[PDB]
């Protein structure tokens, strides 16, 4: 297939801007109808409505719903879609010409989109008691890491998927597999970083708007929507809220290279932001019923509330020590020292732990104290002059080479710097050094996880962890603390 | 019943120390057996095992379990209690002599306590779909108050109880009904405060250790345990973890005076502390099956995670404004003012909102600026001298009359004070005033809610809301901010 392979590479070149909200096709495990709200007129029908119910879709567009499903089910749809906002709709079931259908409904641009998901008898009390077990296990978690492990364990026990991973999204948009629960004889993926380019902006927005994303078969033929454009608005149908939505061929190829054919992702949303994802993968095609969809949907909602709760508690817990460390340091700031900055040199370990760093360097006059893993003293000496040329009290930068061109000589040692200085003319100040993030990541050919790691290792060169608000508050508070005793010596 | 009424009043005098973990009796809606772990020997049996299964309890103590329930169910108990920790036990059912039994099991001091709860056929898919509806509704909540209202609405829709209330426990142990969802033609209870004496320490500890407390009938005759003391340890049985536990007669009388006969409380626990309670009440006797117990148990676990998450977010959101207000104030601290404290007088509203207060009073030399709802200037003038006699930088007190005897003259106006002063000799400082909590509470004869309100109104006299850690941090930060520019004027 030279023609197909050549056309495929066109999509690979332009993947960050491809419209995935309007694929024009749906996955084959169901039908999609567009209905006008008053009259339930057929505007767009799927192309698999000929292999199911045996209705030719060419002339099936433009008639009423009762002609394709029966008068009774058409009236049922009339009743359930009569000004209900389609937020709380019970489980509907239909049986047209001997096939089992589940009805889902939503509204997209003054049009009723109705999905008829096929339920197979082969796929078809304990779940009610299971939910309590899971909630108690999640409540019993003390640390965030233990919460991740128990969550992946429980979700794999429920779904039976061969792999379950939890991805966290960092401050720069990159992803990190923090938890993993996989079947035996399968590749391990913990501690793997993929770039933000792997999940485009449209995919991120759809994940933020949709709690569940199900791909029951990677090797699937997309079913076109007939007609391709909506007759009412002369535009393509917005499938952003539909479960039967076509998957991009790039992601299907990526999943096939990962050895998975069935995927099930639960979005994790905190404060309206995508904190991460729960990705479930299976080697063989798998179909998830409604009884398992709602249980996994409840997992993401419970986990998001629990993760948000335990993240803020750790935020407060970490910076209570910052206040204690700041108050503790403020005492040695006036203990038998001609210079204020000579006091913190006695406890270098307490200085680094205040903000979080690997090396600190105290500068005074023509003398530099090098503590911890820090650059050469001639490098720190040269760094200080340019770094206090702007006159800022505390200067923070997690990408030194972006603004300091000679800063690439010590990317491994010091890529993030925190400043502090005083308006007195004599050379002074302390410098914190934060190392590259790549050095703390250890993980064991076009679209593969081993290739996304290489792209992350190139896109995240010379970038340290971003200085937290508490980290810049601790430096700002210590500067005012160092200014108080330094300016008190002005009297004497 | 003069003898009963006289003996009842003895319990009312001593209610804060009555042992409720060892009542020696169980509620009649079930049986209680104590079993030795190896041999399943009967040590303690309930007294209603004669009205059910027709077995005399006098000689029934000291034999094996199979003699009372059958060999098959005895072996079932053997299997399910064979080193399982009794944490994750499925729903067991038995049918002895034509009665339906549900088996619950736990361990109390090297003894297997087994409860045979009676299930009535008269009392005996939608719940699975209901849980998702509830979780989505709870996730859709934006404010804490809206969360409370949606929670009480949903729990009343589920259980059908005639009343549902949410109690929050304050810093001093008092309770407050913050949410209410009641049936028509019933007394309203929102904004009612009951003292900490209403719920003793033992009851609070049991609620912290038990998620659910069910009293299906207030007018119930306690069923004694025969024998009354455990033969193994020569002590009474610890019923702290048993659902079939006797209710104190004081609480039964209190519930009868409230017009409720069936009660169902779900404990709300955050960080291992009892944040509050979800109390459900019914006018007529009601029995809750296991299918409804686990659903309500899931409510408290989800609500506790959500309340804890949204409380910390509001904690951070409130004090981000404190940092902004502190930084904003620090700018006017050096804007054309001979005295540092003369600058904050121009924006009294920004001063009060920094910590949360109703009146502020700026003191300098022989002149006092009275702003907001504050005491008389002669009272503030006299207050300042004693209040800075200790030399503390910032003095906080939510009970002024406890340490300032002449402070009862303005309990309504200023009962909580926040201090700030500088080591300079001239009289200086700002004073924040926080009013009594009783003035902001408006709610429309021995054990009644209208009487617990009176006890709270007496026990909480002259007590303001406790100064938060941010409130004392804002005053401490402004003192250092006021010291910087004041001590900078020492140079010039
Ligand atoms: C520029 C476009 C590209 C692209 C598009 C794309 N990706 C997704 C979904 C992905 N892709 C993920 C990539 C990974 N990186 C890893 O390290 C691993 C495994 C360890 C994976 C799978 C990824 C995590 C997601 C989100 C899935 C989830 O769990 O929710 C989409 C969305 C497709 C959809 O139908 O939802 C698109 C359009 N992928 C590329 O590789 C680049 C070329
Ligand atoms: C000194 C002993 C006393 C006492 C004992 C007692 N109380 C409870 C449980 C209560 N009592 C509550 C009191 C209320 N205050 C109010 O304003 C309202 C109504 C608006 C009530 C009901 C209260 C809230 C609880 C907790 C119930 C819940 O919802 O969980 C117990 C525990 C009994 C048990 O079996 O659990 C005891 C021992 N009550 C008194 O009034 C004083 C004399």
């Amino acid at each position: 297939s030279q023609l197909d392979k050549d056309a495929f590479e066109v999509l690979l070149a332009n993947c960050a801007d491809e419209p995935i909200q309007f694929p024009g096709a749906i996955q084959p495990h169901g039908l999609l109808f567009t209905l006008k709200e008053p009259e339930l007129t057929i505007l767009q029908v799927s192309a698999n409505v000929q292999s199911v119910l045996g209705k030719v879709p060419d002339q099936l567009a433009g008639q009423t719903l009762d002609c394709v499903l029966g008068a009774g089910w058409a009236e049922v749809i009339r009743s359930t879609s009569a000004n209900d906002s389609l937020v709380d709709v019970p489980r509907l079931l239909m049986s047209v010409e001997g096939v089992e259908f589940e009805a889902l409904l939503h509204r997209s641009q003054e049009a009723l989109v109705l999905e008829l998901e096929i339920q197979d008898k082969a796929a078809q009390s304990e779940r009610t008691g299971n939910m309590g077990r899971m909630l108690r296990q999640l409540h019993a978690a003390a640390d965030l890491q233990t919460l991740y492990e128990v969550s992946v364990r429980e979700i794999q026990r429920m779904t039976g998927y061969d792999r379950v991973l939890i991805y966290r999204f960092e401050e720069e948009g990159h992803g990190q597999v923090i938890a993993e629960a996989s079947a035996p004889a399968m590749e391990l993926f913990n501690g793997l970083f993929f770039p933000a380019s792997d999940i485009p902006e449209q995919a991120r927005e759809l994940y933020r708007r949709n709690w569940l994303r199900i791909i029951p078969d990677a090797n699937y033929t997309p079913v076109p929507l007939v007609p391709q454009l909506r007759p009412d608005t002369q535009q393509q149908l917005d499938l952003s809220f539909s479960t039967l939505r076509s998957v991009s061929p790039i992601h299907c190829q990526y999943m096939k290279n990962m050895g998975v054919l069935s995927s099930m992702s639960v979005s994790l949303i905190q404060g309206g932001k995508l904190w991460g994802l729960i990705s479930c993968g299976h080697r063989t095609p798998l179909y998830v019923s409604h009884e398992l969809r709602s249980a996994c949907q409840a997992i993401g909602q419970v986990l998001s509330l629990q993760i948000s709760a335990m993240e803020a508690l750790e935020v407060s817990r970490q910076r209570e020590t910052k206040i204690q460390t700041l108050q503790q340091l403020h005492q040695m700031m006036a203990t038998s020292d001609t210079d204020v900055f000579d006091g913190l040199a006695q406890q270098p370990q307490l200085l680094m732990d205040l903000v979080g760093a690997t090396g600190v360097a105290i500068i005074e006059d023509r003398q530099t104290h090098c503590y911890g893993n820090c650059p050469e003293p001639s490098d720190i000496r040269a760094l200080h002059t340019w770094m206090m040329a702007g006159g800022e009290p505390v200067y923070a930068s997690h990408h030194l080479s972006s603004v300091y061109p000679p800063g690439e000589a010590y990317q491994t040692l010091a890529s993030g710097v925190l400043a502090m200085s005083l308006p007195k003319p004599v050379d002074n100040g302390v410098i914190w050094f934060r190392p590259e993030v790549k050095q703390s990541v250890q993980w064991s050919l076009r679209l593969q996880p081993r290739t996304s790691f290489e792209i992350w290792k190139v896109e995240m060169t010379g970038i340290a962890t971003k200085w937290s608000h508490g980290d810049v508050f601790a430096a700002n508070d210590l500067r005012r603390s160092a200014l108080e005793n330094d300016l008190a010596r002005q009297v004497s």
